[PDB]
């Protein structure tokens, strides 16, 4: 018996923890994964020194747990086997696909991470605000007050995520980047460093936020903690719901404790399902809700109709450009040389607060260093300096997020050949349509690694402003990555796999009315009809958004829990 | 001040903290890297629920850990940028890369893992003994003592790692190709599992032995142990141990926190070197034993002139094959089979205890089953059936150790084409002639990530017996495999890359005689002159060996921590 | 649909066909070399404005076709090379090799 | 295939691809030697090399 449960412990997850535990509450948090990020649980993976110094690595540990939704049928041809080897005849059920999937209406890039912190233990960590055209309302009729409440929501969000936006702010790459697009576009859009989830500890170590950020998720009480109630569960996959006859309130959370092999039921007062945008829907579908199998229209839902209807996710767009030897030159332009470099007559001298330094004297400093100290290399950008983190925000007339930066998850064999100092990534992110005929579905014969039902896509982005605009971004990529440099063969501009950007939403959709707003949650993000379950994450965003939607998730968490402490009393300790 | 002191911990270096700690010790452990295997210290990455039902995802984890050494200078031409970007004149020293380096003289696939637990968190664990051909002498002019000593060593060494050879024999796919193997080369070889560190926890689960198998790695006292004395320090980069002027013991070791960045000086009464292969070689050199800088025979080195001669590491070949039809029906010659698949009338039956049944009923009844529960699948194997785990060791006649086996560490992105079930690995491993021309050194100029001096190789396969041999190495892997089937189209037969199998060895070479045997270390791995200093690993290891080199280690270092017990009496508790 | 935009390359003198006095081709003459880089200034702006012009231009047809994405082709490929005998009135001031007869 | 098949290149640099996974017993370069027709005047980063 608990007074509330918890079922994944992603960020959202966290945030229920923190605002409930922290509200003295006996809480318990089941992951079906397991701990595996050292001693700072459900921390950032991306904070070893050996990563930081070896940061093109990282990119394999994203890959080693993002394991795909769907996978259709495979029917590729292999003829050249040896004639004695056992040879199909048909294209049959193999490793692990979905039968039910049509490859051409797929999510394919789609994945989930089953580990303690979910996916925040290798996320980017860019927290951006949506504005008023991306966000869903939370106060009809009085926009002023609706932006009051969310700038009150996303300024605790802020803080508990550790979001800053100044934390590359000594970096030449970053500001060489930053000051051109400014002046390029001057007056028509505005660029800033994006908002991230990290603090800085030194030149050469960032430490990037996470669940663990939000949430230490060590059991309690302890010294720190003596009066607080908090247990984790790890290797624990939960089932179903169970629903009382009347469908108002949830009597038990169904698990398998996958270590032992035995089922359980958990009792609790209070019941937060944060298991993701995919797992989410299939624990609420195996548990009655929505609709099992094959959509079929002509036998309606019994309950949350929409549930799994609705989804979006967003367009993706990508390239890598190589700095412009105008850029390039720019960084040194302060700079009086003399002699030539590999002489000790070789001198690289600047004025410091000369009038006319187009640059600062630490930048400055900096580069004269560099270029004396390494008088073999050919670039006056220092070797450890950090990446780019730049951004212009969505909007109206660019109605896409940007990202000019450098990210861990590159998409390919990364390149040796081109100086990494010279390298800038392109991500521009479009905003889907929320259409009905788009969803997720559970077969009802077919399961997954989890024996659950196994998930399947029946998703096109919707013809209509969601296409037009997702070209027209790609257009402004193009347009806009060329003022900083030419494309890197080998990363040309391209649409990514639908799914890959991993920021689907709409799958358990939030609003104010279920029938005239076609969704499963209220504005505190409770299941309409039900006294006692909560759903938390990006499932809950019934709106089409561009930008990175974990921090708005999260201000929808943090009112979802302000309902629940007014309405619900901690048990005695 | 501590009794001793270990420089990382690996399997070799638990292996004296577990004899040491044991026996009394005050002990205190440095690792570089940091704990992030979860809460059980240094263990297997491959021991979670999830990757063990997505077993394809852990070559990623394996990639995300392996740090190249050496990364020749690139010269890769990129004549497609735009004309507007930076464009080098030079092939500079760029992105990490080592100039001293070779291209055509390197162990390009040499890397190295900086995690607690080291490459035990991610490796393979077959654990064969050595024959007397490939194997040390620890007793001159006695081999039946010789052959006791070492079957008590690696009796021991069994024991820690949890050595075992069963735990795979109740695979289908195991047993068939092994009896078929068995089969062909009637009285000519032998075939058995392969000996793995490993403990079957159920018919879909295997607990992989590592680092924490061997010792826990927990801080103590504490309550399991409340009388014995050890700490682990993480994130502690090992630098130089200081020599005294007599060149007779080792006075302190000299670290770097790398989290406050602050270096400190550690005294202990014995110091062992447990960094594996390469890192030992490098503090050493680092320390004043060795040569610092390109090889030049015109100044010797004062100390240690054999360390870093002689390396030694394996020539790999490797394909897969796709199981032969004959194979795949065989499965299934004992069934009775009515009717067509996908009708309620088919039947598919067997005899128990049939006198001419040629599998046992626990076989037979796993055919059926899954025959009768999936009339969809073309196959008669179950889809949990674990993979096979299948060598003929090393002989005179065939001086090669293999493995025919399914692998984590798959070298190119996996087919999903033709069904898993299907698919064998084959890994043959040739023994290389230890040379003193073969050379790792470390650049007095270049620095790693780690600021220290980089690593160099200077290495070619030895022409004379170990070319033939691995050329028909690669023919016998052929030969075999046709054995079981086809090649399966992009895993042809091939040739790895140098050092990419991760056996270097011989690196600060074990022998009796310092100048006579050209050695680092003696039988007890102290070296020469020294006291107080010990090493462990695959290093020791001088001769030409094919098996897989750990458990060999380990019982070097077992030997080498009896001589410790013998000769320094701990401080009292 | 291809798109296949080709800019003007402006002519500088230290851009050069040279052929070597030891090295011979396939026909036993003397081995030709480059020594090429595409100029700084316009020639360089106008071949990535040309760039941007494809993008901007293609997208009213249709989206990129996945294995052809928008590239600089290898300097060459195009095989549209000019001046290497270039004409002009007169042969110091305009540094040309022929008249507009085309006579040496 | 009929363009390729009469497009000869005009300069093509020497060579200097990595080849390390040949058998110990083949026959090996120490160095990046003229190989193939390859030109040793030719400067790959000032080259047009798509000339033929
Ligand atoms: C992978 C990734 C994600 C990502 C990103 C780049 C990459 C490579 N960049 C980010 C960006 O910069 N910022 C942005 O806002 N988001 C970014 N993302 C996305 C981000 O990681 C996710 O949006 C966020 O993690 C969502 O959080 P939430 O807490 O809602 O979900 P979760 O992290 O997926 O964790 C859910 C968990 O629950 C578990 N689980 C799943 N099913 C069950 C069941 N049945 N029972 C018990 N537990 C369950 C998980 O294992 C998990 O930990
Ligand atoms: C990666 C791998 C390895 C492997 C394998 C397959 C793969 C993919 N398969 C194995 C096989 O089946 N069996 C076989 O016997 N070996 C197999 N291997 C190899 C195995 O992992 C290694 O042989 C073994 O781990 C060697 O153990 P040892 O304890 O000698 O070395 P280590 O694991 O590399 O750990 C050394 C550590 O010390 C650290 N370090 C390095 N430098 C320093 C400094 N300067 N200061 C402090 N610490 C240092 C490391 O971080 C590390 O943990």
């Amino acid at each position: 018996k608990y007074d509330v449960v918890i079922v994944g412990s992603g960020p959202i997850g966290c945030t229920y923890a923190r605002e409930l535990v922290g509200a003295g509450y006996k809480v318990a948090m089941f992951d079906i994964g397991e701990i595996d990020s050292g001693l700072k649980i459900g921390a950032h993976k991306k904070n070893t020194v050996e990563y930081q110094k070896n940061i093109d690595k990282f990119v394999n540990v994203i890959q080693g747990q993002l394991m795909s939704v769907s996978v259709p049928v495979n029917t590729l041809v292999v003829d050249t086997l040896s004639p004695t080897s056992w040879q199909a005849s048909t294209f049959f059920v193999r490793n692990g696909s979905n039968p039910e999937q049509d490859p051409l209406r797929n999510l394919s890039g789609q994945a989930v991470t089953r580990v303690v912190g979910g996916m925040s233990t290798h996320w980017s960590c860019a927290t951006p605000r949506f504005d008023r055209e991306q966000r869903p309302l939370l106060v009809k009729d009085d926009a002023d007050a609706d932006d009051a409440e969310w700038d009150r929501l996303y300024t605790k969000a802020e803080s508990y995520f550790q979001t800053g936006t100044d934390q590359f702010k000594e970096s030449i790459r970053h500001n060489l980047v930053l000051n051109k697009l400014t002046e390029e576009y001057k007056g028509q859009r505005d660029f800033q460093q994006i908002p991230l989830a990290a603090t800085r500890r030194s030149p050469t170590f960032v430490e990037w936020s996470s669940a663990n950020t939000v949430f230490d998720l060590q059991n309690r009480p302890n010294t720190d903690a003596p009066e607080e109630r908090f247990n984790l569960f790890p290797a624990v996959a939960c089932e179903r719901v169970v629903r009382n006859a009347l469908n108002s309130e949830i009597e038990s959370l169904h698990i398998h404790d996958l270590i032992s092999g035995d089922r359980f039921e958990i009792k609790a007062d209070v019941y937060v399902l944060t298991a993701g945008a995919v797992h989410n829907t299939q624990l609420l579908v195996n548990s009655g809700f929505g609709q099992l199998g094959r959509p079929n229209p002509a036998n309606p839902p019994e309950l949350l109709p929409s549930l799994g209807s609705y989804i979006t996710e967003q367009s993706l767009v990508f390239c890598q450009t190589v700095m412009s030897t105008e850029l390039i030159d720019s960084v040194k332009s302060d700079m009086t040389i003399r002699g030539t470099p590999g002489e000790l007559t070789y001198s690289v001298t600047y004025t410091p607060g000369a009038s006319t330094n187009k640059h600062p004297d630490w930048w400055n400093e900096k580069v004269k260093n560099h270029m004396m100290q390494h008088q073999e290399d050919p670039l006056p950008i220092p070797f450890e300096d950090p990446e780019p983190q730049v951004t212009t925000l969505f909007q109206p007339s660019h109605p896409w997020h940007t990202q000019i930066h450098r990210d861990a998850f590159s998409y390919g064999a990364v390149q040796q050949s081109i100086d990494s100092r010279l390298i800038v990534d392109w991500r521009f992110f479009g905003r889907t349509e929320p259409k009905e005929e788009n969803k997720l579905w559970f077969s009802d014969k077919i399961t997954d690694a989890y024996n659950m039902p196994q998930p399947t896509f029946d998703f096109r982005f919707p013809a209509g402003r969601t296409s037009k605009e997702a070209e027209d971004m790609m257009t402004d990529m193009c347009v806009m990555s060329a003022k900083i440099g030419g494309f890197l063969p080998g990363s040309l501009p391209q649409f990514m796999e639908p799914g890959l950007v991993l920021h689907l939403g709409g799958t358990h959709r939030m609003g104010f009315d279920e029938k005239e707003d076609n969704c499963c949650v209220n504005t505190d993000s409770r299941v309409f009809g039900f006294k006692n379950l909560f759903l938390g994450g990006c499932g809950n965003i019934p709106t089409a958004y561009g930008a990175n939607p974990t921090l708005t998730a999260m201000s929808l968490a943090i009112k979802s829990c302000e309902y629940i402490k007014q309405n619900f009393t901690p048990s005695p300790f």
